[PDB]
């Protein structure tokens, strides 16, 4: 089955994943100096002071902290969105060393990590039915560089011992996403995929100019998790990102100038 090695990576997708040689395809390299400023688009509304988060799961490709998405509790609207998205789960990205771990890239610069904040347009009522629209989905991507310790992420390190292989959860409720965001809101945008299989190309991209700053220890403590099962031949979870995907017939928005 698919994952990131030699013999199952990002290349290899596309055999089981055609839509991998898609026309918006994600991750892409954000080329700042051809991204155009946008005066219409509106400042992203990040409404996340009643999320419940709920667990979580090391899936075998990255851990994801759940959020209970049942009703309108933790929202993103504005930005370049039509309507409501609701989050439903957090993920990261990241490297086996400092230098690489980002999908997106900037300028051609990876960052050590890569924050995924997803959420589903709650016209179309489910999650499984919004990943089959082309505006379904719209994730939050924040890059992580390592330099000062953020605050906000460290309950999550710390529960990741008792996840450490493919297929464990443990309770996670009552985790503050907001802590994980930049000062500012700024954002590139344009429309792309999910960067996994199955590469559904039913995604809003919105993603932060400024990066947040974790501990080296911090991303230590993601590089010892696990792709496998418990028992299985030990596999670091590392260099868990699909490399950028070519921008074809594509423009990227910038909020800012
Ligand atoms: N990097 S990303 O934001 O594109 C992304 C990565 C992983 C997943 C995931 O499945 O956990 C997700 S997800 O929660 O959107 N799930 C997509 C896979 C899926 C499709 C249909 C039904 C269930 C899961 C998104
Ligand atoms: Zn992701």
């Amino acid at each position: 089955h698919w994952g990131y090695g030699k013999h199952n990576g990002p290349e290899h997708w596309h055999k089981d994943f055609p839509i991998a040689k898609g026309e918006r395809q994600s991750p892409v390299d954000i080329d700042t100096h051809t991204a155009k400023y946008d005066p219409s688009l509106k400042p992203l509304s990040v409404s996340y002071d009643q999320a419940t988060s709920l667990r979580i799961l090391n899936n075998g490709h990255a851990f994801n902290v759940e959020f209970d998405d049942s009703q309108d509790k933790a929202v993103l609207k504005g930005g370049p969105l039509d309507g409501t998205y609701r989050l439903i789960q957090f993920h990261f990205h990241w490297g086996s060393l400092d230098g690489q771990g980002s999908e997106h890239t900037v300028d051609k610069k990876k960052y050590a990590a890569e924050l995924h904040l997803v959420h589903w347009n709650t016209k179309y009522g489910d999650f499984g039915k919004a990943v089959q629209q082309p505006d379904g989905l719209a994730v939050l991507g924040i890059f992580l560089k390592v330099g000062s310790a953020k605050p906000g992420l460290q309950k999550v390190v710390d529960v990741l011992d008792s996840i450490k292989t493919k297929g464990k959860s443990a309770d996670f409720t009552n985790f503050d996403p907001r802590g994980l965001l930049p000062e500012s809101l700024d954002y590139w945008t344009y429309p792309g995929s999910l960067t996994t299989p199955p590469l559904l190309e039913c995604v809003t991209w919105i993603v932060l100019k400024e990066p947040i700053s974790v501990s080296s220890e911090q991303v230590l403590k993601f590089r010892k998790l696990n792709f496998n099962g418990e028992g299985e031949p030990e596999e670091l979870m590392v260099d868990n990102w699909r490399p950028a995907q070519p921008l074809k017939n594509r423009q990227i928005k910038a909020s800012f100038k």
